[PDB]
């Protein structure tokens, strides 16, 4: 439309969300994480198969609507960061071509895993350069592109910095609160945050993502109320939904869910080993990072 390359934060989001959605719980967690951290598509079972599908989909190498590997996106991803990665054009073309040969078949987890596996085995190092899959390589991207939300920085803090960048004092100067002012700066900050938390994207509202945040604070029973509050909200801007949630019977639960996501948005590894404890613990953890917490 044309296709837009993914930055380091966008790639990190894909990796961490796929870990969250595919890592097993219990003793098996460490085993899979050790292999996947090393970029090994092992073991050869359904857990890894669907993890692979998740990452291919998130990096937009696989398109689920077309059920197709999108070979021509690889050179686009390369071109966007080539001065930083120093990846070789010859190898990029070879990677593109290997993807063009790949057969998605049904698009099932195993079909995509089987098709992608030899491509991965051949081009793993290049793929980690192109898609910001090394700590050192990603660091170069953040250093060259200060406009990307950094690791350790919450979306709320990143967005605050860009919403209040003039003479007017930030509404969150003493710490972020839930005061509803309807100011242009607050509306901007909230739009930036909703997009950063994947509550909204270019296709609009993601009701399921907001529900996920309530599930993550152990409030699964509130799902129908979360859906109802969003559904009855007049207006379709991020700020409108935020106002609807804050002014509803869900108020305190939303604050807890949104605050927990602030923490998680600063530390993309947070859930990958820790679970939700309580609001006071969240606040203490946020003090260690670049967040909008009260000190
Ligand atoms: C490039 C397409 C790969 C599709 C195959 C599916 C998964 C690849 C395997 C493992 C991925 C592990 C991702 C770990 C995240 C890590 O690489 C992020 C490093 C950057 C950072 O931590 O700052």
């Amino acid at each position: 439309q044309p296709w837009k390359a993914l930055d380091a934060e966008q790639a990190l989001y894909v990796y961490k969300r796929c870990y969250e959605d595919h890592l097993p719980s219990g003793s098996d967690r460490k085993t899979y994480m050790t292999l996947w951290n090393a970029w090994r598509l092992e073991p050869n079972d359904a857990i890894t198969h669907c993890y692979a599908k998740c990452v291919l989909t998130g990096l937009q190498i696989y398109d689920p609507q077309e059920n197709a590997f999108k070979s021509d996106r690889i050179p686009v991803q390369y071109q966007a960061y080539k001065t930083i990665t120093q990846s070789k054009q010859k190898e990029v073309t070879e990677y593109q071509k290997a993807l063009a040969a790949a057969n998605a078949k049904s698009g099932s987890c195993v079909d995509l895993y089987n098709a992608y596996l030899p491509v991965h085995n051949r081009f793993v190092n290049l793929s980690r350069q192109l898609y910001h899959g090394t700590v050192e390589g990603a660091a170069k991207i953040y250093a060259a592109m200060p406009e990307i939300k950094q690791k350790g920085e919450s979306f709320h803090a990143y967005c605050e910095k860009r919403a209040w960048k003039g003479n007017k004092q930030s509404e969150w100067k003493n710490g972020r609160r839930y005061k509803l002012t309807g100011s242009p700066e607050l509306k901007d900050a909230i739009d930036c945050i909703f997009r950063g938390l994947r509550y909204m994207d270019d296709t609009g509202l993601k009701v399921d993502e907001i529900v996920r945040d309530f599930n993550l604070i152990n409030k699964s029973e509130l799902e129908p109320e979360v859906r109802s509050v969003l559904a009855s909200c007049k207006g379709s801007e991020a700020y409108d939904y935020y106002v609807c949630l804050v002014n509803s019977r869900l108020k305190q639960h939303f604050k807890n869910a949104f605050d927990f996501h602030e923490l998680r948005s600063a530390d993309y590894a947070y859930l990958l080993r820790k679970v939700y404890e309580n609001p006071e613990k969240v606040k203490e953890e946020m003090k260690k990072l670049n967040t909008t917490v009260h000190f």
